[PDB]
């Protein structure tokens, strides 16, 4: 039955639906919008549960009231929810139209210890996320950063227990860095970065620097230092000593640094996912993380932007599959945040390959046998964008004999706004939803299309780093159709 080819569609709620004062501002306004989504056949919505808003007053001073009111409304409108444990700041990234800092009390600590923030070679501290360097440092009034995230999720679980039991919350997204993605803040607009700048390494805080020097010493090279020839945010790879042909990134020193730099993210993600598994154990929900889609410079040997962001991906080294393997022990979903783009839409000098990047990442996920989800990176309302998303959702088309051999677990659309609801735009969107659903009407029971959710089980045993890095072995991607068989048209 066609229903087996059905891929659910979710929509992101506006940023700031509950303001920085922890007040659910416009319920009536949101209700009307939500009801229109319900009529269009949308399966559910996604929302940020901001750490900076809930634990503002002080350590363990949680106020969940406004968010309970929001969840209540969403449930009344017949929609499911994907909740993001947003441990990051809203404001310094593309599209951020509102400012939501991390808890003020954490910022107060940062005043007397600036090293809790990601730092670039120039000494600039980024305050949108806590460096991975303090994950296990008990400097936050007795707690470590990971313990803070852990307590936050447990409190969420207990205070929203009634919504979890009623099946409202379907996915639990755990923020792992800037914009909630597992990556370093290598391309900060707030510091002047501009597409397609290569970005900068963000490992200069005293904690990461100390770890690196200890590590190089154990490797027999205590003289080794952090990169000093990688350039600046807006540089191009060829104008740097680190990323040029036969440059530093290809030397033993460079490869050691790059492995070290990227391994820190794998462990950061693995440890926090461990805490997430414990906090939601037994609940009927799935865990998920977000991986950023850095398509610029993907078409040159150095993959500069990817490397500075923490994804050690080269033509001969798969820097994404090991993340997929790490997610398997947690039975988690890998969400790729950039699926609507086409190569021909990028300036030629950016050397972008978003289409090839998507195929690499999704194939790696299916290869490791984990579920893969996604979102569009930029606001799009045209058919060609929707058709590109539909192609990646079922790379080899629909199957009339049963389920597709390959299909994404779901797609979340960015974002809910008045432009989307504009008559003509919404008209196209409704066709998009219909095609994602494979021409079938909205289906309320996820079980009908093999999307039933079982109680979350404890994570499988810890996979050693050496076994994780075995997944760096390059593999051929799965075959992709040139265009989807379920077009929206135009
Ligand atoms: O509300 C979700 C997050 O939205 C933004 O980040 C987006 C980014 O704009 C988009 O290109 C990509 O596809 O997904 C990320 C994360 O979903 C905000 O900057 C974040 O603060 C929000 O968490
Ligand atoms: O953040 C920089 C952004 O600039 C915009 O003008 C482009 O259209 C986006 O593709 C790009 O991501
Ligand atoms: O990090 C913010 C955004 O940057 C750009 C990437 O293409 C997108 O996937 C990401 O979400």
């Amino acid at each position: 039955n066609m229903l087996l080819n059905y891929v659910p569609v979710y929509v992101m709620l506006p940023l700031g639906v509950v303001n920085v004062d922890n007040v659910f501002e416009d319920p009536d306004g949101l209700k009307e919008q939500l009801l229109q989504l319900r009529a269009a056949g949308v399966d559910g919505v996604m929302v940020d549960v901001w750490w900076g808003i809930i634990e503002l007053k002080g350590p363990k001073q949680y106020d969940w009231r406004a968010y309970r009111s929001l969840l209540q409304l969403v449930q009344e409108c017949g929609l499911t929810l994907q909740a993001i444990m947003s441990f990051h700041q809203c404001g310094g990234n593309v599209g951020d139209i509102v400012n939501i800092p991390i808890p003020q009390w954490v910022l107060d600590i940062g005043e007397s210890n600036h090293d809790i923030f990601y730092t670039n070679r120039s000494g600039t501290r980024n305050k949108e996320y806590l460096t991975v360097g303090v994950d296990n440092e008990p400097i936050f009034h007795g707690r470590t950063a990971i313990e803070i995230y852990s307590d936050y999720m447990k409190s969420f679980r207990e205070n929203m227990s009634d919504f979890l039991e009623s099946g409202l919350i379907i996915d639990i997204y755990v923020g792992l860095g800037p914009a909630g993605e597992l990556r370093y803040p290598s391309y900060p607009q707030s510091q002047g970065w501009e597409f397609p700048g290569i970005g900068e390494f963000q490992c200069y805080d005293k904690y990461l620097k100390a770890d690196f020097k200890a590590a190089v010493a154990r490797a027999g090279h205590p003289e080794w230092e952090l990169p000093d020839d990688a350039g600046k945010y807006n540089d191009v790879p060829e104008s740097t000593g680190f990323f040029k042909s036969n440059g530093t990134y290809v030397t033993e020193k460079g490869k050691f640094f790059l492995t070290w730099y990227s391994n820190k993210l794998l462990n950061h993600g693995d440890q926090i996912l461990d805490e997430a598994n414990k906090a939601f154990l037994g609940c009927k929900v799935k865990l998920a993380i977000k991986v950023s889609g850095i398509h610029w410079w993907y078409k040159v040997e150095n993959h500069a932007a990817e490397l500075t962001a923490g994804y050690y991906n080269l033509n001969d080294r798969d820097g994404y599959r090991p993340i997929a393997r790490m997610l398997s022990r947690h039975h988690a979903i890998l969400n790729f945040t950039c699926l609507e783009m086409r190569d021909s839409e990028q300036p030629s000098d950016a050397k972008s390959g978003p289409q090839e990047l998507v195929q690499q990442v999704l194939s790696g996920g299916w290869r490791e046998d984990i579920r893969v989800a996604g979102e569009n990176a930029l606001p799009r309302y045209d058919a060609t964008a929707y058709n590109q998303i539909i192609l990646n959702a079922r790379p080899q088309g629909v199957n009339n004999n049963g389920p597709p051999k390959l299909s994404m677990f779901g797609v979340t659309y960015l974002r809910l706004s008045d432009d989307l609801l504009q008559k003509s735009n919404f008209n196209i969107f409704k066709k998009f939803v219909l095609k994602m659903h494979a021409d079938q009407d909205y289906c309320a029971n996820p079980q009908k299309y093999n999307h039933a959710i079982t109680p979350l089980k404890p994570s499988a045993p810890k996979i050693p780093i050496e076994v994780l890095l075995e997944a760096t072995k390059p593999t051929l991607p799965f075959p992709w159709l040139p265009e989807t068989d379920m077009k929206v048209d135009g």
